[PDB]
C-alpha cells in the first residue's frame, strides 16, 4: 500500500499534494515546492484533475507546467493529458509561459511574474 503522506499533504493514488496558499510569482512557487522535497503538480489524468478541481482555490494556482523552446512539466514528464480551457494556450502571447489552474480546474497560460495566491506541488506516496 502506498498512501503515506507527510504532515498537511494530501493523498490522492500513489502521490502527495499540498495546497500551498501566499502571494506567489511562478518561480517563486517552483522553488516552494522543490524546498518541501517536492514539485509544483503534474496532472496526468482526468481522476487526477477532478480530485485537484476539488481541492483548489477559487482564485486560481500555479501548476507545473512551462513553456520552454513545446509544454513540459517541472518533474521532466511530456504532456499526455490536458485540460486547457477553449482557445489555451494562445501562439500570439509572447511571454506567457506559465500556466495556471483556474477555479474550474481549466488551464490558462499566463505571465511568469503574476502574482497568485496558491499553488500546488506533488510527490511520491511512501508504503
Amino acid at each position: 500500500v502506498c498512501n503515506t503522506c507527510p504532515e498537511k499533504w494530501i493523498n490522492f493514488q500513489r502521490k502527495c499534494y499540498y495546497f500551498g496558499k501566499g502571494t506567489k510569482q511562478w518561480v517563486h512557487a517552483r522553488y516552494a515546492c522543490d524546498d518541501m522535497e517536492g514539485q509544483l503538480v503534474s496532472i496526468h489524468s482526468p481522476e487526477e484533475q477532478d480530485f485537484l478541481t476539488k481541492h483548489a482555490s477559487h482564485t486560481g494556482s500555479w501548476i507545473g507546467l512551462r513553456n520552454l523552446d513545446e509544454f513540459i512539466w517541472v518533474d521532466g514528464s511530456h504532456v499526455d493529458y490536458s485540460n486547457w480551457a477553449p482557445g489555451e494556450p494562445t501562439s500570439r502571447s509572447q511571454g506567457e509561459d506559465c500556466v495556471m489552474m483556474r477555479g474550474s480546474g481549466r488551464w490558462n497560460d499566463a505571465f511568469c511574474d503574476r502574482k497568485l495566491g496558491a499553488w500546488v506541488c506533488d510527490r511520491l506516496a511512501t508504503c
